[PDB]
RNA sequence: UGUGCCUUA
């Protein structure tokens, strides 16, 4: 920083004024220095005269190159956010031009800014704070090619997409839903640590839940169609997503959410039914199988239970059956525990048994009896394992 | 006995 601003011992003076810095032409040196930016930060939160604001608008958000240099700076991005806020709060004759200029600067450099570790915060704060009509234009500047995938899977940029979804009406980012829904895009994005969160956030925003009751019916129709288009793609690749280290969370979200009931049923039919024994032995998909048991409609739950109890031919030599395999499997054991807990909850009154115009308690009692009988017969082997002891305890607790 | 992400002075 400028020598004029330094004391005898090479430190920034203590009685420095904002106007001195603004007048000096040296703001850019202060803004990228920890101590200097800290000073500016505090100074700009105070009372500002019209000319101080004017200078800040010109020097921080007035020229594209300096704006980008501050926005992409570890310290400067904070000053940029503060000045954007002041600009938005200052309804003088220059307001429209300043905001249009900011929209132009960001739009022209959208991809580069989104992927930047610091400028992404400038984008996010602009999306939620700018006049909505102008914030929509930033969304319009998002890329539509391979760069959009890069944005969705980026440790920093994914949060820009999530902000868009949070604060911008759907019509503006509907293209992102369609982009993500393309088979190859869905595969790449869902199978990524950050991308899978982006997709879950999108699904959440497209869900007709209590948080969307403020939408017009026209907007609900728009949402409904977008949700349907995305769910079709997810359902078409259900098998692949359910077994994946990251996308299994998406499938679980859908299965677990009552507001996505129709899609829950599709998924269970399309990839889980007839595959329960195999999927229950998978590290990732076993969690999906658990969610399906916990949330399936009673008619489908009955089919799932029947598949475990009766769906598979026992080993030709040993007579070991699906329940035998699952009970002692490293992942399958948790699915059987889930089945048991569900039945104990039902017969204990902790879980509603009426559905479809009938009380299914008789079914849960039947399933419970089968599990109780197996656990009784195999108690010695089961007691060797934590999972076995837990099932024995679950049944014991039910009695009393 | 079994999985993730929520990122800046």
């Amino acid at each position: 920083l400028p020598t004029w601003s330094l004391d005898s011992n090479g430190e920034m003076r203590s009685r420095l004024s904002l106007s001195e810095v603004l007048d000096s032409g040296d703001l850019m040196k202060f803004a990228v220095d920890k101590t200097g930016c800290q000073f500016l930060e505090k100074a700009v939160k105070g009372s500002l005269t019209s000319y101080q604001k004017f200078q800040l608008f010109e020097q921080v958000i007035g020229r594209k190159d300096d704006f980008l240099k501050l926005s992409t700076n570890i310290f400067g991005n904070y000053l940029v956010q503060s000045v954007i806020g002041i600009s938005l709060a200052t309804n003088d004759d220059g307001y429209t031009k300043r905001q249009e200029k900011l929209k132009n600067f960001i739009s022209s450099q959208m991809t580069d800014m989104c992927l930047d570790k610091f400028a992404c915060y400038v984008i996010q704060s602009s999306l939620q704070n700018m006049d909505l009509s102008l914030a929509c234009k930033l969304v319009q500047a998002l890329p539509r090619d391979a760069r959009l995938i890069a944005i969705c899977v980026d440790q920093n940029a994914n949060h820009v997409i999530q902000k868009v979804v949070a604060v911008i009406p759907l019509k503006n980012w509907e293209f992102i839903v369609d982009f993500v829904a393309t088979p190859e895009h869905l595969r790449q994005i869902c199978s990524d640590k950050y991308g899978c969160r982006v997709v879950q956030t999108i699904i959440e925003k497209l869900t007709a839940d209590s948080m969307n009751v403020d939408l017009t019916s026209a907007a609900q129709n728009l949402r409904e169609r977008a949700l349907q288009r995305l769910m079709t793609s997810v359902t078409n690749r259900c098998q692949e997503l359910a077994t994946n280290e990251y996308a299994n969370y998406i499938i679980q979200h859908i299965v677990s959410n009552d507001d996505l009931a129709v899609y829950r049923e599709c998924i269970i039919e399309k990839c889980l039914m007839r595959n329960l024994l195999s999927l229950s032995q998978e590290k990732f998909a076993s969690h999906v199988v658990e969610k399906a048991f916990l949330h399936a409609p009673l008619e489908l739950l009955a089919e799932m239970m029947d598949e475990i109890f009766d769906g598979y031919i026992p080993h030709p030599d040993t007579g070991k059956d699906a329940l035998d395999i699952m009970m002692f499997h490293q992942f399958g054991n948790y699915v059987v525990q889930c089945m048991l807990t569900i039945c104990c909850d039902a017969v204990s009154g902790r879980r509603q048994t009426k559905e479809g115009g009938y009380d299914h308690a008789i079914s849960f009692q039947d399933w419970l009896k089968k599990l109780h009988s197996r656990v009784t017969k195999e108690r010695h082997r089961l007691s060797r394992f934590s999972s076995g002891k837990k099932m024995i305890e679950t049944l014991a607790n039910l009695r009393s």
